[PDB]
């Protein structure tokens, strides 16, 4: 028993981080076979990042402009190109410590772990939630650019996030491993802002299945609920609509409790409107939407 | 910005990991070198856990009755005894992938990540702090024994604990890699109680230090206190009393934000006594008390 926020172990993604510098810019590159992506501002100054024609600035710039460094040596740069918001620099040596790998754009409320690193070196793991806005809060320091979030299903990294930038609200964006940001950010120095974040229902009701798993059980009650009637309440709390699609991918939970999903919207919609009356659930004080119903099956099951 | 319970890419001890198996029993041993670290709990039945004579149980076993794979290979085992609460199994082959490691007895209060694994295989990592009551709020599994836990300090890993069991409360328990049970936890199938667990309020007040360093101000107050007055009202919150060597570890912390040990006690002891009012500080709606002010230093300069 017990609940906590989980990453995926790390060792696959650490074996592919590399350094890339362009001119005096220094950021993170994620080497994979015998290609290095990294974000293409990469090859921008302080001055660039306001206004950058990317397509322009990478034109003054040849294979041996790009420094790529794995742990202490030197990789042979061979070919570069821009895909969308990423670059992709060709390296005459294949990643001897290439895992099996897939790129995948995440859909938002999914969650990933996130390796940050600085200079090609990996610093810490979270595991984070792709926002319903796309963004995502993590934390990044000056040096993050590069950093990846990913998942792994037994030998397999699908690759799904590059950190690009963080917003002036904090909050960080990013883009699948394709170059296309997550959101309609764009990599330029100027004020974006995020939509208005929703709270991840189907996550919140996953995690609160976890609860009674674990034997935090105050919260259910002998009252039950409609979709109707729970969405009704899910828009006046900032909370994404519940679809019969929600209430199939919680099934798993829902046998393996004996609570039917209905039942769980109703204990929710009494913990959105009465509050936690200072209690706790799983250890917190609000309501947690970071685990997706495959979370809370993988963690509370044993899937390695 | 943003802070995150992030724990430490895992890599260097994934590839540690190893299963041993004993009659009908499996868990997680730590390769090292030639020698595999594992509770000794794994040559018990379901019915020895009653109350193990372990001296006894272990005479009848050989070396050829601890199976120990290695991923998908066999290592052949030429020496056994026992540490303490752990098995020390000598292999005639030095793991090739042993990081440079040391073996040390945290402290209560302390931070470490945690390699869950199930049949020698990693499944998930998070970071843990070590609770003044010498339990951990982990998440762990039937077959979980024998993750370990750790810190990273550039290329050394510093293994401080090993699970062994859950309480009846689902709480966690485990020893050091010499085998001693942080607590007074005995490894048998008997009804044992931790202490009664406070809060490490030198934690808290790092990350209340972390909170004011991510823009998050609004606890802090025109207030200050001393160290009597503020222990006062600890005591009669459960928290760790402050010593000046606490204050003194937050130095770092109090130079940064500009803002006084003693000050910062001030908002605290408000936190304490008015509660959150309904607002959250790093996204939390409680007092976080599991980041050391090396963890906040660290995450906040970005040390890898
Ligand atoms: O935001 C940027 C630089 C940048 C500016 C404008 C657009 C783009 Cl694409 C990049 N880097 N960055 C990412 N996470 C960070 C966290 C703290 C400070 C800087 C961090
Ligand atoms: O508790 C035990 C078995 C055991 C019984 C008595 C003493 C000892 Cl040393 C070991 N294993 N274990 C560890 N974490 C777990 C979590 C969920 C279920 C079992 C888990």
């Amino acid at each position: 028993s017990g609940f906590r926020k989980m990453a995926f172990p790390s060792g696959k993604v650490e074996g592919c981080m590399v350094q890339v510098t362009c001119g005096t810019t220094t950021l993170n590159g994620l080497w994979l076979d015998d290609v290095v992506y990294c974000p293409r501002h990469v090859i921008c100054t302080s001055e660039d990042m306001l206004n950058p024609n990317y397509e322009d600035l990478l034109i003054r710039k040849s294979n041996h402009n790009f420094l790529v460094q794995a742990g202490n040596v030197q990789l042979r740069v061979i070919g570069h190109s821009m895909q969308n918001c990423v670059l992709k620099l060709k390296v005459d040596t294949a990643n001897p410590k290439t895992p099996k790998y897939k790129f995948v754009r995440i859909q938002p409320g999914q969650t990933f772990s996130v390796l940050a690193c600085y200079n090609g070196s990996p610093s810490g793991v979270y595991q984070c939630a792709m926002r319903p806005n796309f963004t995502i809060k993590g934390s990044f320091l000056n040096g993050s650019c590069g950093s990846v979030g990913f998942n792994i299903d037994y030998d397999c990294v699908s690759f799904c996030y590059m950190h690009h930038m963080e917003l002036p609200t904090g909050v960080h964006a990013g883009t699948d491993l394709e170059g296309n940001f997550y959101g309609p950010f764009v990599d330029r120095q100027t004020a974006q802002a995020a939509g208005t974040d929703t709270t991840i229902t189907v996550n919140v009701l996953a995690w609160l299945y976890a609860a009674v798993i674990n034997g935090d059980r105050w919260f259910l009650n002998r009252f039950t609920t409609t979709l109707n009637d729970f969405n009704l309440v899910a828009m006046k709390y900032n909370y994404e609509p519940l679809t019969q699609d929600h209430v199939d991918i919680l099934g798993p939970l829902s046998a393996q409790t004996g609570i039917a999903v209905l039942d769980m919207c109703a204990s929710l919609k009494e913990l959105l409107q009465n509050g936690m009356n200072g209690r706790t659930i799983l250890g917190s004080a609000l309501l947690e939407d970071e685990f997706t119903p495959f979370d809370v099956v993988r963690q509370c099951s044993g899937v390695t």
